[PDB]
C-alpha cells in the first residue's frame, strides 16, 4: 500500500501534467495521496492564476463575520457575530491595523505557538462564504471556476440527471481568523487555491482514523453531542494538536502559501488558521471514488447545519432513507 503513514504528500506537476485535472488527481491517489486527507499541489512555474491582483479592493465583503470564542485555549467552540458590510480594501485596512495584525514572531512554528496560546481571547473577523472567483476567464488549467461539475459527475457515475450547480466561494482572512474542525458536504473532496496575501497553516486527520476524532469530540463537547449525532457538521468546534496528541489522535499540519494548491480528500477531517490577511478561493469536487463516501456521509439533523440547495439531490439519490428525516431539519 502506497503511503502507509499516511503522510501529507507534495506534488510538483509539470505544464503538461496540469492539463488533465481529473487525471491528475487520480496520479496522486495512486501514490497514496488521499491516505492523509489533506494534499499540497505547486503550479508548474509557467502558470498563473490571473495577471495581478491590483483591482480586486472594490469586491464586497456583505457579511463579515466576527468569530468570538468560548472554551478553553485547546478547546473551544466560535460562534459567528455578523458585522456591517464592507469592501475587500476597507477589510484589508482592519486586519492591517494594530488591533488585528499579525504579531512580531519567529518563524511559522512561534506564530502557530502564540496562535494556540492567545486564539481564544480575541475575535478576528473572517471575510469567508463569498460566490465569487479570482480566476482570469482565460486561466485553462486548474481553473477552480471551470472545474467538471459534482452533478455531472454523479450522471456519469449512476446514470441519474438531478438539479444543481456548484461554483467558487472566495475567503479573505486575517491574523487568527479560523475554520473548525470539519469534512465537506456529503464527504465530497475540497480544492483551495490561496491567491494571494500571508500563509493558512492547516490540520487534517486521516480519512481512515475519522472515527477517533469524532469520539474525541462527542467527549469535549459532551452537551452538542446529546444535541446532534454529527456536530462537527455545525463547524464551531476547535481542538489544538496538543490535546489531539495528548490523545492519541492521527494528524499532521502543513503550511500553505500563496499561489499553492490544497485539496482535502473525502472524510479527511481538517480545520487550520490564517496568519495574517489574504484571500482563498476554494470549491468542493467529485470523482468516481467519492460515490461510496457520499453514501455514507453522516448528517446533521439537529437543523443547526443547513446547507446548500444541491446537497438535497445528493441525499435524495444516494441516501433516500436518511432524505425524509434530513429535510425535515432543513425546513
Ligand atoms: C494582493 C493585492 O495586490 C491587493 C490589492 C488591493 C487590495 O485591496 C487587496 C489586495
Ligand atoms: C499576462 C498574464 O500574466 C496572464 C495570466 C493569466 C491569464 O489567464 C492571462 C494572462
Ligand atoms: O479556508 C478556509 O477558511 C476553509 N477552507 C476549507 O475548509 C476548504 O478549502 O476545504
Ligand atoms: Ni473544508
Ligand atoms: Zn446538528
Amino acid at each position: 500500500a502506497q503511503n502507509p503513514n499516511c503522510n501529507i504528500m507534495i506534488f510538483h506537476p509539470t505544464k503538461e501534467e496540469f492539463n488533465d485535472f481529473d487525471k491528475y488527481i487520480a496520479y496522486m491517489e495512486s501514490q497514496g495521496a488521499h491516505r492523509a486527507g489533506l494534499a499540497k499541489i505547486i503550479p508548474p512555474k509557467e502558470w498563473k492564476a490571473r495577471e495581478t491582483y491590483d483591482n480586486i479592493s472594490e469586491i464586497l465583503i456583505a457579511t463579515p463575520l466576527q468569530q468570538v470564542a468560548s472554551g478553553r485555549a485547546g478547546v473551544f467552540t466560535q460562534y459567528h457575530k455578523k458585522k456591517k458590510a464592507m469592501t475587500v480594501g476597507e477589510y484589508r485596512h482592519l486586519a492591517n491595523s494594530k488591533k488585528y495584525q499579525t504579531p512580531p514572531h519567529q518563524n511559522f512554528e512561534d506564530l502557530e505557538r502564540k496562535y494556540w496560546k492567545n486564539r481564544i481571547y480575541n475575535s478576528p473577523i473572517y471575510g469567508a462564504d463569498i460566490s465569487g472567483s479570482l480566476f482570469d476567464e482565460n486561466t485553462k488549467q486548474w481553473n477552480l471556476g471551470h472545474l467538471g461539475t459534482i452533478q455531472d459527475l454523479l450522471e456519469k457515475e449512476c446514470g441519474v440527471v438531478i438539479e444543481g450547480v456548484n461554483t467558487p466561494y472566495l475567503y479573505f482572512g486575517m491574523w487568527k481568523t479560523t475554520f473548525a474542525w470539519h469534512t465537506e458536504d456529503m464527504d465530497l473532496y475540497s480544492i483551495n487555491y490561496l491567491h494571494l496575501g500571508e500563509p493558512k497553516t492547516w490540520y487534517v486527520v486521516p480519512p481512515e482514523h475519522g472515527q477517533r476524532l469524532e469520539r474525541l469530540a462527542r467527549e469535549l463537547f459532551p452537551g452538542s453531542s446529546r444535541g446532534c449525532g454529527a456536530f462537527l457538521r455545525h463547524k464551531v468546534a476547535l481542538i489544538s494538536p496538543t490535546v489531539l496528541k495528548e490523545n492519541g489522535i492521527p494528524f499532521n499540519r502543513i503550511t500553505q502559501e500563496a499561489g499553492e494548491f490544497m485539496v482535502t480528500f473525502p472524510y479527511g477531517y481538517h480545520a487550520g488558521f490564517n496568519h495574517g490577511f489574504n484571500c482563498a478561493e476554494a470549491i468542493n469536487f467529485a470523482t468516481p471514488r467519492w460515490i461510496d463516501y457520499g453514501k455514507m456521509a453522516s448528517q446533521c439533523s439537529c437543523g443547526e447545519a443547513r446547507v446548500t440547495f444541491s446537497m438535497d439531490a445528493f441525499v435524495r439519490i444516494l441516501q433516500p432513507e436518511r432524505y425524509d428525516l434530513w429535510k425535515r431539519g432543513q425546513d
